[PDB]
């Protein structure tokens, strides 16, 4: 009954069904995005209109189509054109990875390349990384992609292992032309393999470690209804699935008391981008938006038991649409539990000799995906206390090149002749917040330092300064951990019983943003990721930070232009867009295969609740 | 066998043996500390020589002493009368909490406030607080108390939610003279209980949670032997306790292959203090030192297994000294056990089909103490992929006072009438490292950006720089969030298969330092907790950041003094203090029973070893 349920197999097929008949998906056409649209602001209608929309590409090269389709009514909303120079191109199909090799594998200019290496082609391995825009007049309105190779010495090797340094290609997917092949010179591949599953590299495996078993004997303390509506330790929320962001989380509210309050009325990721630091070549283009041009949705993993996740464990089977607009279950892709963490509240009183403990717990919703050599597990936690936090762990194999004679200042070493290029991971989450509602603020709290003197004799004072942000135009902020800033969201129309508005605190971790020069092209493109905090008036059609097109887009597109219609956010309808990330400087020990790295940010209530929301808790 | 076994109650008996047999513990003497010293540099004579060093008070008011015991030989190696108004006073008395509710009730100046004020000064119940050094020459060479009144409606009150502002006295605890009582004015009492388990207040106890069963059917994958020596998934360790720093971890070492290394010979809490920040005459002297004032060993809980310590536990309990020299054990004072901690690493490879993942785990070694109002857990974790973790977790109850009518900007309100000052938790961690040995380094690494220009055309070039910490003088260092500092600890003497010397990376949470005037009395006394990071060159004497005998020192004594020595550094037998803290703005959820926050550090490889520690780990 909800409008707010995942997609059904049944929905696709109408879509398809809908597409065909209305002459907008032939044999030529290949959709690179479908996904259900939110309902609007109103949906107090109850007249549910399910609506989806669709990116149809042309694999003939007509110019490829935006399509929304209400599948309730069974008709076409709207169908446009795109002009793909102007607005970018659509996302990187999944049928599109092997064509890079294959066009490549009978190209002049590759051959000879390889043979200048004494290489095998059957061996070369080419990944097809997103092209970017750069000073190629020749690509603006095509389809590149470009492709960086690697030898696999045998079909279950690493090919990461043995990167071909000194050599990309640059591909036009839809005319099947390579374009450019560029050799700047030879570099020994490396040799030593990177085998993790070879006992000649692991060694015996340890027996040392002894089980543990984590059961819920009556069951987990959260319950499903509807599919996908979450009820847990007085938290409301719906678990959404987008092919491009993956999980998304709708309507998280708090029962406090008999009374529901919101606090996110949508929560996702909704772009994140790898931006390289390698000068060469080679690789200075190298940034690839994985939840812009890839869709990391669509490349999520089924999860095992006892594997993946441990414990009572309830999954969600989201349903996507392939190239074709067929139904495909990614089966177990969503994982969903409760862990105990630890103590919650604790106090043994010298007066009054109560001695009390409570212990804390926290619901995980988490998904994995993979895109090429990187894995990415994404982790929402709910906590008793009112706490909501978000965990991205890293891990896969670094991407690799050679390590150069004589050391290099952006690349590392990891194994000898082979380096690992300096890089970024930047995440942007989007917070449609509805503090108690709809009507919110946000402001930026800084710690107020306080000199020694009159009103202060002792220099022992100190404060802090909450500065409204009430435009648009002042709402791109940055982090200063020196005077610990944070930012609150809140709702000055609803007080708490001390006549104080009611809020939410965000907490940053604080790490550094996107390092490129300012005026590179990746900083245009990713120009999120050059601010900690951005904060825009709430409107449909803003949905991800660089633009519904970013592959190809010469920049400009999402929250700078957003933010310049200088729009009102005081006590109105907002969201919150906070950059986070981690600057990788790969280390031996994440070769040759890595060890998780994590980031991320968590909100806490500000004076939400009247009181700690954990008394009624029960001892153990 | 060992000599960083845990002190045995027939040690602290012989010791408290050999001092009456000498003539330094008569009837009027009182141990203020009792802790076992650890070997001198060099302990390879396996000539095993346990020695102990005693704090003793005299409450007889003659000047105390600092004794060290042998108690192999059974004999007083040293014995020295100190001058507590030039090297500061011997910590709280666990019996001189009461003595400043008795001295005060008997007061005349005291009984006339409570008069004023209708208060019964039977249910009034006093706080003893360390005094500091303010502008009170007579406090000077006295032991010196202060208190705050809280009113207890009945025994089982909280008594922290009726806070009597205004009003302040100081107590002499060895002339048993009140010396001062000031009263500001009258304030009204706050009437709200804050009683947490009264049902009235936490309405029905929820009956949704359904229990978590966390076990090891084979038990733990851990071995402890020699009563304190733990094994566990290639670390090897000793846990020691003192009585005033609570845990120590001695010589954690790494299993890499056949051959034992040395990661960090000692890590320990070595100093915390809460600085508030009212400039009210009433609390702005207020500064405990938790540590090195109160002890925090002594104070530790009994922690209950399914309550405060979930899973297959494995206890210490430690032996520490009363104020007489008798034993006293505290039972299950140490929990000690594994968690499950999600994946460890994963990878789906599109080219070799090979599917990976492998799952994390860690080691924990914690406990809890209780000084007044506040609550503290000590958490040290070890990873499978040879991260070391701490994490301090802070709940109990806040420190109150009245709010004032009109409002403030250095209080919060909880409650009706009810305040809570602004303070800061900051700690010291005293790592004593050896990496691979005792010849370590420093160097701070910083992100550094490039311009656009020749060498890096497409402007996405960026790097790092490291700079060799070389002298104490230098090694005095900030944090900075933005340039993504860190700190390397390294072995210049120890090179991996790369030939790069094997390091260590300390990773900080980069929350702000000392708040309070450069110019107070705070901080010349906790100099320490102004900047982030000190490094010196190991001596036997240098424990403490703040010194020896905290309580009531004038300031400037430990590491503003060793410093000072300008000592070489470089490749040396070297201590990294690292200074991390909350701010506490207090919340309304903090109220009546605050939920944990953390603070702490971390720890990873850096080059440590040749390839991922963990290729070894089974599958689960
Ligand atoms: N992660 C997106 C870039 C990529 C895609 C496929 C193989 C290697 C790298
Ligand atoms: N925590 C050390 C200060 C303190 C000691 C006893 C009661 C309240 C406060
Ligand atoms: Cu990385
Ligand atoms: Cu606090
Ligand atoms: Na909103
Ligand atoms: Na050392």
């Amino acid at each position: 009954a909800s409008p707010f349920r995942l997609a059904s197999a049944g929905e696709i097929s109408e879509v398809q069904g809908i597409l065909r008949t209305a002459g907008l998906l032939g044999p030529e056409k290949r959709i690179a995005y479908l996904g259900v649209l939110d309902p609007a602001r109103g949906a107090g209608s109850e007249a549910e209109d399910r609506r989806f929309r669709v990116f149809i590409h042309d694999v003939s090269g007509a110019r490829p189509q935006e399509v929304t389709v209400s599948v309730t009514n069974g008709t076409v909303i709207s169908a446009v054109e795109l002009d793909t120079a102007a607005t970018g191109e659509l996302p990187v199909l999944e049928e599109e990875f092997e064509v890079v090799e294959q066009l490549l594998a009978t190209d002049e200019r590759w051959l000879k390349a390889l043979a200048a290496r004494n290489l095998d082609v059957s061996k070369v391995r080419v990944a097809p990384l997103s092209a970017g825009v750069f000073e190629y007049a020749e690509e603006r309105g095509r389809r590149i992609l470009r492709g960086l190779a690697f030898v696999q010495d045998f079909p279950e090797d690493s090919a990461w292992a043995h990167p071909v340094d000194g050599l990309v290609a640059y591909v036009d997917v839809v005319s099947k032309e390579v374009t450019r092949v560029i050799d700047t010179g030879v570099f020994p591949v490396p040799a030593e393999h990177g085998n993790y599953t070879d006992p000649e590299l692991t060694g015996p495996l340890r027996t040392t470690q002894k089980p543990i078993s984590i059961t819920q004997p009556e069951g987990p303390s959260f319950t499903v209804t509807g599919g996908n509506h979450i009820e847990w330790e007085k938290w409301s929320l719906d678990v959404g699935f987008d092919v491009r962001e993956g999980v998304v989380l709708h309507n998280i509210a708090f029962r406090d008391g008999d009374r529901l309050r919101p606090i996110i009325n949508r929560a996702s990721i909704a772009e994140m981008v790898v931006p390289y630091g390698d000068p060469s070549p080679i690789r200075s283009w190298q940034n690839y938006f994985d939840t812009g041009e890839y869709l990391v949705g669509q490349y999520a993993n089924s999860l095992e038991l006892g594997c993946d996740c441990l414990g009572d464990i309830t999954y969600l089977s989201p349903v996507i649409s392939d190239a074709f607009g067929n139904p495909r279950e990614i089966r177990n892709g969503i994982c969903m539990h409760e862990e105990d963490w630890g103590i919650l509240a604790k106090h043994s009183d010298l007066w009054s000799g109560i001695n009390y403990t409570r212990r804390n717990r926290r619901m995980v919703i988490s998904f994995f995906t993979t895109i090429g050599n990187y894995d990415y597990g994404f982790y929402w936690y709910l906590y008793l206390d009112g706490t909501i936090e978000f965990e991205a762990k890293a891990t896969g194999v670094v991407f690799t090149s050679a390590f150069p004679e004589g050391g290099s200042d952006n690349i590392s070493q990891l194994a000898p002749g082979l380096g690992a290029p300096f890089h970024q991971h930047i995440f942007s989450a989007r917070l449609d917040m509805a503090i108690d509602g709809f009507t919110n603020r946000v402001e930026e709290e800084d710690v107020v330092r306080q000199t020694m003197g009159p009103g202060n004799e002792r220099g022992n004072a100190f404060s802090r300064k909450r500065t409204v942000l009430t435009r648009e135009s002042e709402a791109v902020r940055e982090a200063d951990a020196r005077t610990g800033r944070t930012w609150i969201i809140s709702n000055p129309e609803s007080k708490n019983r001390l006549n104080e508005p009611v809020g939410y605190k965000l907490h940053a971790h604080n790490q550094p943003t996107l390092l490129a020069d300012p005026g590179s092209s990746i900083a245009r493109r990713a120009a999120f990721a050059t601010k900690d905090l951005w904060v825009t008036r709430y409107a449909d059609d803003e949905r991800y930070p660089t633009g519904d097109f970013v592959n190809q887009h010469s920049g400009g597109a999402g929250l700078p232009s957003y933010i310049a219609q200088d729009r009102d956010i005081d006590g109105q309808d907002i969201v919150v867009w906070h950059t986070f990330g981690l600057t990788h400087f790969p280390r031996v020990e994440d070769w040759p295969i890595m060890p998780v790295d994590t980031v991320g940010f968590k909100l806490r209530p500000e004076g939400f609740f009247d009181r700690s929301p954990v008394l009624d808790v029960p001892a153990n």
